């Protein structure tokens, strides 16, 4: 088992080139199914993620070469059925489930488990299939959908804001008889992506971004060429890396609307942030970043997909600082790693109370999750010490190169073998 070693404390600066978003290649990848012609997808990051999701793909008969771009040929896909083999890593596989029965009739997925953040029901995912007129059985550990003949256009009224519901009815809605509303449908930028790819083939679609999406079914899906939007949640990952480190960091490839929130944050943590059209600056100033509150919420509030690494941030702040997680139930297993690292804070149900200290202890720590995974080896990078992350297999899901990356920024680190 991979480790990260990690020798703290180090100064994060200078610049980072963001990857394309693991989170918005995923669902296009998935899309990708409903094309009946060539399609390219551009910059997509070199994750496991998308290696496991390739792998789906062609499971399911779809052609897939990868470099900077994915290119896809899903002519053939002959084969619905995602077994619990392929999608055992990745709670994303979940997405295989609408293209298929929205272009085949049929599909058929294992329900992926999920990593510790919480548990994965896709029970909106299955209500929105539903109401596109699939039949949904849930048995033998897999989520069974069809269709006779083509899906109906429905109005579907979100009662949960899920980013992976609406990707897989927004998905599956453009093959669909007429029109699909999705209401109260998430906002993130990677819905738009996804929304934007799937126009780029032939479907019709409006008001991603927004709580409500319009959907107009199509007969049939093309090809196209798709540019990946950057990672904002790799973005503020290293923007983080910076605030916390009295660090200054520029970051490439950005895409600065995707992060309104998190950059208010970090405004409020001190941190002196400028933005061009790609690209984001922040800058500390030696300064240690000031404690805030954070309450985690679908875009485009403050993301939970950032709220491990501002967990970080506060506990290496001056102050008092809030972070209530509403999004998952289990979201908080780096704090006792941090804590472990002389991090102090308290949880009080979905809410950690933080009490920034000066300097973090190098710690045997452990990843659970992607994002926590990120905050240990951050953690590691400002220590005091050695710090190990044990199973960093985690980070290689969904972080491209981010030793590179942290390296580039004056990180001491380094990938150890061992269990
Ligand atoms: C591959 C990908 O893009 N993953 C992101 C996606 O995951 P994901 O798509 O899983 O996020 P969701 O928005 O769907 O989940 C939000 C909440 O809704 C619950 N829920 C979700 C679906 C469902 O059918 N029923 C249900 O109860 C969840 O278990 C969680 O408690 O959005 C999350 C929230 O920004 C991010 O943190 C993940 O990194």
């Amino acid at each position: 088992m991979d480790k990260f070693r990690v020798q703290g404390p180090t100064r994060l600066q200078g610049e980072v080139t963001i990857s394309g978003a693991k989170n918005a290649a995923l669902p296009i990848l998935f899309a990708a199914l409903l094309a009946e012609e060539p399609v390219e997808i551009q910059n997509v990051p070199k994750l496991k993620d998308i290696d496991t999701t390739m792998k789906l793909l062609t499971q399911l008969g779809t052609k897939v070469e990868r470099x900077g771009s994915v290119w896809i040929d899903a002519s053939n896909v002959n084969n619905f059925s995602a077994p619990y083999d392929l999608v055992k890593t990745m709670r994303a596989s979940i997405w295989a489930l609408g293209p298929l029965v929205a272009r085949f009739g049929q599909g058929q997925v294992s329900l992926p488990g999920g990593c510790a953040i919480g548990a994965a029901p896709v029970d909106l995912h299955i209500f929105g299939l539903e109401k596109l007129g699939a039949e949904i059985k849930l048995e033998e550990g897999y989520v069974k959908a069809s269709v006779n003949g083509r899906l109906k256009g429905a109005h579907i009224v979100m009662d949960k804001v899920s980013v992976g519901a609406t990707v897989t009815i927004m998905s599956a809605a453009t093959l669909a008889e007429g029109t699909t509303i999705i209401e109260n449908a998430a906002r993130e930028p990677e819905i738009v992506d996804t929304a934007n790819f799937l126009v780029a083939l032939g479907a019709k679609i409006s008001g991603q971004g927004t709580d409500r999406i319009t959907i107009e079914g199509v007969e049939r899906l093309g090809g196209g060429v798709y540019r990946v939007l950057p990672d904002r949640i790799e973005t503020g990952t290293f923007l983080v890396a910076a605030a916390i480190s009295g660090g200054k960091i520029v970051c490439r490839n950005a895409q600065p609307d995707t992060l309104d929130a998190v950059l208010a944050k970090l405004r409020e943590a001190g941190a002196d942030i400028e933005t061009g059209e790609d690209w984001i600056s922040l800058d500390m100033h030696g300064k240690r970043p000031k404690a805030v509150t954070v309450r985690t919420a679908p875009h485009p509030a403050f993301p939970t997909d950032m709220q491990a690494q501002f967990t970080l941030l506060n506990l290496v702040a001056e102050g008092t600082g809030v972070i209530t997680e509403t999004i998952f139930e289990n979201r908080f297993m780096h704090v006792p790693e941090l804590i472990r690292m002389g991090a102090h804070a308290e949880i009080e149900s979905n809410t950690v109370i933080c009490h920034g200290v000066e300097k973090l202890s190098g710690a045997q720590v452990m990843a659970t999750d992607l994002r926590a995974s990120a905050s240990l080896v951050l953690a590691g990078c400002i220590a005091e010490g050695t710090t190990v992350v044990d199973r960093i297999y985690h980070i290689d899901r969904g972080y491209e190169r981010i030793e590179d990356k942290l390296r580039a920024l004056g990180a001491n680190i380094e990938r150890v073998k061992g269990e």
